[PDB]
């Protein structure tokens, strides 16, 4: 077996090769189905959606017409009608009025379509909402009880504005923009850094869905909101976008072990008169402190209202993220904010002791709670019950849907006597807990995956891995008599689905390893003898695939039975034009951290197109989902709890050796490893731990030191740093710099200079320690499109010079 | 001619080689007379010195004997002046009449007495801590010449005084609130700001008046002239921290070019003391009119102080473009008390005479630039409306020469009663007499410790100069009354740095040459009885002896060549050790090539530039060339690159390289590297950028890549304001020309300290921005927790290792040629 050496191109030649082979658009999303209700017309529904019609183009609202019937000989390809005349990330909509509300650039706008006004046959010039406010407005939302009112955030405070009367009003006075950020570290209605970055919650205020009627023929609107105080949170400096303006932007980063923000709930209570004028605005706070009522709660993971507006709800986590509580909060728990201590005591006495927080569900785990967007609340039939669907990995170690009924008891605790409540004083007895689904597979509830409930047929639609861990599929099952789980999506593809609100259609964005992404509309229907049985039928195409592009050769998914007692899956890019009796240099691409799966049956020729490019130059490319990876259940994921950096490279090496024994073209002498973020971290660990296996390591934005990363992430997987002193040490490459090679041309560090999730300090502290330890490195910095081209060029060239070509074999 | 290829050592082996192949000489001298007829010693000398190796800098003394055995060589012994502190001393004060030393060692401020009325110790004295109530580090202590019981110092950017007998402490300025943040509180007093320290070498910002003023009580008044600065309009910049654990950035005020400099003014603290040394009162006083009115056009207070009598406070002032110097006498009567009440403030202005006025006793201009220097000697004032003084200037002849100047102190034409602003030349004085003491194609030295000693008895002036050569500094002497013959006092084949006794009967010289390490030796001055002008020198004793030519270090040969520019350009050449016949070697050009610096001269370079020899041992030719713009050749030679930085320098570097390359066949022009720090890093980039043909690799260290990111004081002196010179700034900024770099990798290495506060990392990061935009390759190395230069030895060790290894892998070795 002779060594194959890659063609040694020049820098300018490699730039040309990358430029030629380079030459995507946001696929249709945020679907909404509106009925036409037109007996004489040919269309049943209009679908509205956000999309990008070309690659240059900006993201905007489109519509398409769903016909009542189709020619089943042909394939109907739906046309994209523009709804409007900068760019839109999301949109709100009120059904009854047909009002869209959306931000585009700095402006907030509104149009109407598909309400009583009817259905336009051409673009709509939208109406700009007026404002006195000097700064950018964020997070606009229509009031569900009155589409004339909207809310939004300006300078970390909540405002409301009437789109008819033009009345604007600031609701919270929590942030003063002109003062310094040391004293004023407060905010209302905005989610803090950790909650956005690590729990995917972006909004921090919620309209009450219904309005209460006043005595004099007006109404009361309500906004539940989160108020944060980040005064005790660590302040860190990262260099500003403008390098000519030599300064640093301050922001609050709760690093692991330190304080999270000081959180609490609030309610704005807005009295409006008979003709839409604001009478009064009472701001209201909890009767007792957040720490007392919600003992142990550190993070407000999720929050909203019940469909009737009766209770606000919230899904709450402790600091270790091992205990989740779903908690109903009455509006009567809130009293007006009064600085006068005598008048404050009055208002506490006026509230009954019966009014109390209601923990309607609690769960625990020795691993961790993964937060998700599934939580469906049924309408309240009985007065002292709440019925709902939730998902959990805590029973079986796999995420499944459960139908739960809780009893809303009077609390044992009484506030009159004025003590502190015990841990379980607000817990509700669980009357029923039916498991809707079960097995060695999971229901999906993140990154857009959720459920749709058909209350009439008493069915729930959900996405899952039942058929395979490498394919997402749409399923349906009864929540009343749960049994047979009907699949609705076709095997051989992975699907991301959106079910119509009327449960009579669904859209699926699907692909597989060979075929690019497509979006198609499927009609749901039942046989006459049984509404429980659900069948699907292709209706029309919304987006066609480009068709497998000859320049891109896809990988083969493989798998091996690991000594760890798990099947591990991988992707293998065999080199283009294999020579018999030769062995090629192998580049292992890695991520390997939690909340990610790189190996699955989806089209990888957009995101990971440049893996195919490495294979065209003569490299073998391997990707392996090690233990900790997503979509295999909680026990699989928990493998590295307290032990980050200590099991991942075993699984990689094991898979790399499995491939080697079966394919003689893999040259274990010339193996490189490369990844970004956790992949960059593991790449450093690979070179540190296994010099023998890995010749080169390219680390991108690597986490080098876990005490520098945030609370929400790090404490979930590694606990508090006091209770895992060794794991934090052994898991931190910056404090083991002595273990790196004394040879140069084996370590490449890549970092963005301004990156604020994985800070540059991770790289700069490593560099400092490598210099202390007399170790070599190579460094590329990317301050501030053009730099991604530079990155790909440098990486191809670095692999060429130090792994692929004959010059690399000489160099040693 | 075969190419020599250097040994390809591993990283571990180069670390070994460097590790294997890996102290302040006496200074701040002071002669004090014994006045002991029966004793064997004429003088005792005091001096700062590091006794050797890992040891702190401290006060020593030695004994100067009346006679010597001229058969033998006397070696003086160093007596420790101080005892161990129940850290190190950089600087000291002395009061002649009392014997009081004053100095800072570590945090504390101390005093001893020796050589005054109390006599001379024969054993180390115990230093006496000056006690304090101040919470923070005290800085810049200074003895009051008028009363050696009193001292002054800076604490939290304000001026304080402390009596060392009575123990009375007192705050004189309330300009800086130490507790409030620096974004609001950006004022200071008695402290030279960044640009003044970094670009004009002025460190102090307050000056004791050297004489007291007696009162009716039998007490006295003491005065302190001081600079007050308001940096509120000055650009703020954030650099990280020695603490990398806290992801945080510390702020400071950096006047970047074409932006606001600090808003400055003069102030005076009037300090009334009673009959037994207790403070009665402290009146803080300000100028009767603004600084912008009284000193029209002035932007930098370059130097300041008092006349010997304490009558006038002098100052040397510059305009923003640094093409106009003004020496100005400021009378104490120009200052009035500070007053909020605008009626009472007006009444004090009116009580001051109109005859009292600033006196511009000297003014000069140039098309090139003013170079500030420490030479300025005021004579005692005998005539009432005349001041007589020695100054130095390049503005007449284009070489720095001494001039004895007398100016007439006329009452001003301008009058303050009328209430108009004065005309540009209302304060100017008549120049009655301006005699040139020296002249020629050579300069008098007045920076970096070089100065003059005036013998007022025999009416002579001692000075350092380049008269015998630009490659050697020598001590000379000449009359200031009948200026004729310039007598050299130091021996040739040696560069000297000399300190002349206050009594003018001795001088000490620190000297070296290319082959011999540094030495310090004492020399007695005397004249034949018939003629006191004729000054001769005799060796007296050795203070510091040579370690000797160390056999690791082979010196370089000083070469020179006639450039097409019409200047002789001097250089140094390190030939490779064991130079093979019929073989050619990879060359490494070390460069600085910026203003205010000369790399090529006849001094020992085996300490500072030791690794140029290490390069030669591995088989590299090493060249160094002082191009046009460099120091010690006159203002015209220096002026060559005004408005044109980065354009002319490499022409001279390549010319010199080719002078050697034609004259020596061992110089392989196909493999030439370049390397430098600061301006040398700048030029290293420019060299590769402009001359891809000549230079294979460039290793730029802390490079200036964008002149708009550098400070006012430096950049505007050589380039003017950016508004007036858009082409100069564009053509002189490598960041704006990133497209011109090679599109071959392994030819560009950037080295930068992450926390550098003179040449900010910003220069490197913005260069990397434009190189990425231009699709160009680079290599980069960062050295965190390190400011101006590389202080931590492990990072210095890493710097030398990477630099040597980089040259090996991409220039010197077998594989380097195969790699193309
Ligand atoms: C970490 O999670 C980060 C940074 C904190 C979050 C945004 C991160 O993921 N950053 C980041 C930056 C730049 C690119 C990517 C993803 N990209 C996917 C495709 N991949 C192409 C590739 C892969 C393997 C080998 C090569 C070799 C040469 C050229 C391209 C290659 C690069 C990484 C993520
Ligand atoms: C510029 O003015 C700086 C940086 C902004 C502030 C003072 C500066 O000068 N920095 C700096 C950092 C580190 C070292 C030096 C000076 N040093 C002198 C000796 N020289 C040795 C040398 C020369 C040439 C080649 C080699 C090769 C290997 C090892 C040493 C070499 C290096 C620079 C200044
Ligand atoms: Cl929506
Ligand atoms: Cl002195």
């Amino acid at each position: 077996l002779e060594p194959f050496y890659v063609e040694r191109y020049s820098w300018s030649q490699l730039k040309k090769l990358l430029a030629d082979t380079r030459k995507m658009a946001k696929a249709p999303h945020d679907f909404m189905f509106v009925k036409r209700n037109d007996p004489d017309g040919p269309h049943s529904d209009r679908i509205y959606y956000l999309a990008m019609s070309g690659e240059n183009r900006e993201n905007t609202l489109f519509y398409s017409e769903i016909p009542k019937t189709i020619n089943r000989a042909a394939v109907l390809m739906l046309s994209w009608k523009p709804l409007l005349d900068v760019g839109i990330a999301s949109y709100d909509y009120h059904q009854g009025s047909g009002t869209f509300l959306f931000q585009a650039g700095s402006g907030i706008y509104h149009v109407k379509d598909g309400g009583p006004q009817g259905f336009t046959q051409q673009p709509l010039r939208p109406n700009l909402v007026e404002t006195s406010c000097p700064n950018i407005r964020m997070d606009p939302k229509l009031c569900p009880a009155d589409p004339d009112w909207i809310a939004f955030i300006h300078s970390n405070d909540i405002w409301i504005s009437n789109i008819v009367t033009r009345e604007e009003r600031r609701l919270t006075y929590v942030h003063n923009e002109l003062a310094n950020m040391e004293e004023d570290a407060r905010s209302a209605g905005v989610a803090t850094f950790v909650l956005q970055e690590e729990f995917d919650r972006y909004s921090g205020y919620w309209w009450c869905p219904k309005a209460e009627t006043t005595p004099s023929g007006g109404k009361i609107l309500r906004i539940l909101y989160e108020e944060n105080d980040e005064s005790e949170v660590e302040i860190i400096h990262v260099t500003s976008p403008m390098l000519e303006t030599r300064r640093a932007d301050s922001f609050r980063y709760p690093k692991t072990g330190t304080a999270n923000p000081k959180v609490t709930f609030k309610m704005s209570e807005i009295m409006i008169d008979a003709e839409g004028r604001i009478i009064d605005v009472i701001d209201k706070e909890l009767i007792q402190p957040f720490e007392i009522l919600f003992e142990g709660v550190e993070y407000i993971a999720r929050a909203g209202w019940t469909p009737e507006g009766k209770y606000a709800w919230s899904i709450l986590l402790d600091r270790s993220q091992t205990r989740l509580q779903i908690v109903l909060i009455s509006p009567e728990l809130f009293i007006p904010v009064e600085d006068d201590v005598m008048e404050r005591q009055r208002l506490i006495e006026s509230v009954p002791d019966s009014v109390t927080p209601l923990i309607i569900y609690e769960e625990t785990t020795d691993i961790w709670i993964n937060i998700h967007d599934i939580f469906h609340v049924f309408p309240q039939s009985h007065e002292e019950e709440i019925e709902f669907i939730f998902a959990s990995e805590c029973k079986t170690g796999f995420r499944h849907l459960y139908k739960i009924t809780s009893i809303l008891k009077e609390s044992k605790y009484k506030r009159s006597s004025g003590g502190l409540p015990a841990p379980s004083d607000f817990k509700c007895p669980i009357k029923e807990e039916i498991a809707i689904t079960s097995g060695e597979w999971e229901v999906l509830g993140r990154h857009g995956s959720n459920i749709q409930v058909d209350e009439v047929r008493r069915l729930v639609y959900f996405e899952g891995t039942k058929d395979s861990p490498l394919e997402h599929h749409l399923y349906v099952v009864s929540y009343v008599n749960p049994g047979e789980v009907t699949r609705l999506t076709d095997r051989g593809y992975s699907h991301s689905c959106c079910i119509s609100q009327h449960c009579d259609f669904f859209i699926s964005k699907y692909s597989n390893q060979k075929n690019p992404h497509c979006v198609s509309l499927y009609k749901l229907s039942s046989p006459e003898d049984d509404p429980t049985c659900k069948t699907k039928e292709f209706w029309a195409t919304i987006l066609d695939s480009a068709g497998p592009l000859p320049d891109y050769t896809p990988p083969e998914i493989f798998s091996f039975e690991s000594t760890t007692g798990f099947t591990l899956y991988g992707m293998l890019y065999k080199p283009h034009d294999l020579q018999p009796g030769k062995k090629y240099p192998t580049v292992l691409f890695i991520y390997g951290g939690p909340q990610v799966q790189l190996v699955n049956n989806r089209f990888k020729g957009v995101k990971y197109f440049r893996l195919n490019t490495l294979a065209s130059l003569g490299y073998v490319v391997v990707v392996i989902d090690n233990r900790g990876s997503c979509h295999r259940g909680l026990k699989f994921e928990g493998a590295f709890k307290y032990k980050m950096g200590q099991i991942e490279i075993d699984d990689q090496v094991e898979g790399l050796q499995y491939l080697a024994s079966r394919y003689d073209f893999i040259d274990l002498d010339r193996v490189g490893i490369h990844g970004w973020s956790y992949g960059g971290y593991l790449s450093l660990m690979a070179l540190m731990q296994r010099s023998d296996i890995f010749r080169v390591a390219i680390a991108g934005a690597p986490v080098t030191l876990w005490i520098f990363y945030d609370t929400g992430y790090t404490e979930r997987y590694m606990g508090h740093p006091d209770q895992n002193e060794q794991g934090y040490y052994l898991g931190s490459v910056a404090m083991q710099a002595e273990k790196f090679p004394s040879e140069p041309n084996r370590l490449l560090l890549l970092h963005g200079f301004l990156d604020e999730n994985v800070h540059f300090a991770h790289t700069s502290i490593l560099l400092s320690f490598l210099v202390r330890a007399g170790k070599p490195y190579d460094l590329q910095i990317y301050p501030q499109p053009e730099s991604g081209e530079h990155y790909e060029l440098h990486l191809l060239h670095y692999l060429q010079e130090n792994l692929g070509s004959r010059i690399a074999a000489l160099k040693v």
